[PDB]
């Protein structure tokens, strides 16, 4: 073990400071030099692609999956929680929404 | 009609210069300042996230879909090309590895 191991789900304070969530697959999260993430943001907005953080989640505010980049790991800074489960599930549809996969 | 409309599968020259795939839908590409990409490379790898293009592809090398950017409008510089739909359906899939997403 060479280098940080970030996870699926996790929320970094970022300055590229504003928070990212972790959307990249743990083995490349693992074993790479990058993660992709997206954007957590403050703003609000009613569209298929933001997810709203629900009462569980350990952030307020709202991701943005139309917002995706890839991130070098030393650019992640404060560990700020884990997404739950069901929020990430509606995640997942939003970042397929946000590029046009055909799925589900 | 206030400001370029890319669509997915289009090639563009960026310096952020390399060329970057669109991912995007196109719903967003057309009504938004930006875009998502993905990185093609002249590296060679054999893994489940490259994607190599095809006799029938406008451009030689791969597809990274591990590296996924989002790009302003103002970054697209000169056109190179439609990756074919054939193509594009490999790059599906790639980006839902990528992205850890349950499809298909």
């Amino acid at each position: 073990e060479f280098m940080n191991a970030p996870l699926r789900g996790q929320v970094y304070r970022c300055d590229l400071a504003k928070p990212w969530l972790i959307v990249s697959n743990n083995a490349r999260n693992r074993h790479t030099a990058d993660v992709v993430a997206v954007r957590l943001t403050t703003t609000r907005r009613t569209i298929p692609t933001w997810v709203a953080m629900g009462p569980s989640d350990p952030l307020t505010g709202y991701v943005n999956a139309d917002n995706i980049e890839t991130l070098g790991k030393d650019e992640l800074g404060d560990y700020l929680g884990e997404v739950t489960p069901a929020t990430m599930n509606k995640i997942n549809t939003a970042l397929a929404t946000a590029l046009g996969l055909p799925w589900p």
